[PDB]
């Protein structure tokens, strides 16, 4: 094919950083090499930074746009994920991703949202209005959505690395029972 790659900017966390995997095994370099078989020649430039809050996202966004020398054709923008695992406040996650994409406009970068979905160990008022950031926000900044990114890996735990380990209450008792004995023993009378 002719002429130079196509730029492309993963402007992400940990899921576009590739957390556990080696190299060339994050999504920006997989799907870097997906693309060839859509007639795309592209460099996707990996901005994926592991634990990046929306707001981290957005202290970032100018110094690494400037930070390019080629300037980006599209803008893949995937953050929430850990204001999710943190509890934040789903309308100030929506606040923050609004800057970023306000700023990418700007530019005039075209704008993919990976759109970003609440387990619901949060509960259901709490995931439905994290879920519903997304949709606004691609129709507020003419941004084209992708509406559940890790929807393939759903319902595949093979899938997952084995990572975090987060009892539930359930699990807490379930240790309690374990360990009650070696605890209680290891207290001098």
């Amino acid at each position: 094919s002719m002429g130079e790659s196509r730029v492309i900017l993963a402007f992400g966390d940990s899921l576009f950083a590739g957390y556990g995997l080696d190299k060339g095994e994050s999504y920006p370099a997989k799907l870097e090499t997906a693309l060839r078989s859509h007639g795309i020649n592209a460099r996707i430039i990996n901005a994926g930074v592991s634990g990046d809050t929306t707001a981290a996202g957005l202290q970032r966004i100018k110094f690494v746009l400037d930070s390019q020398p080629d300037k980006p054709e599209l803008a893949i923008v995937e953050l929430g994920g850990n204001d999710l695992l943190r509890g934040l406040s789903p309308a100030e996650a929506r606040q923050n991703l609004s800057g970023i994409l306000e700023e990418l406009q700007r530019r005039k970068i075209p704008i993919l949202l990976m759109g970003m979905r609440a387990p619901p160990n949060l509960g259901a008022k709490y995931q439905r209005e994290f879920d519903g950031i997304y949709p606004y926000l691609a129709e507020k900044y003419d941004a084209k959505l992708v509406p559940f990114f890790l929807e393939a890996v759903a319902d595949r735990p093979d899938l997952i690395q084995k990572a975090h380990v987060h009892p539930t209450a359930r699990g807490v008792e379930e240790l309690v029972s374990a360990t009650s004995n070696a605890v209680a023993k290891a207290l001098p009378a």
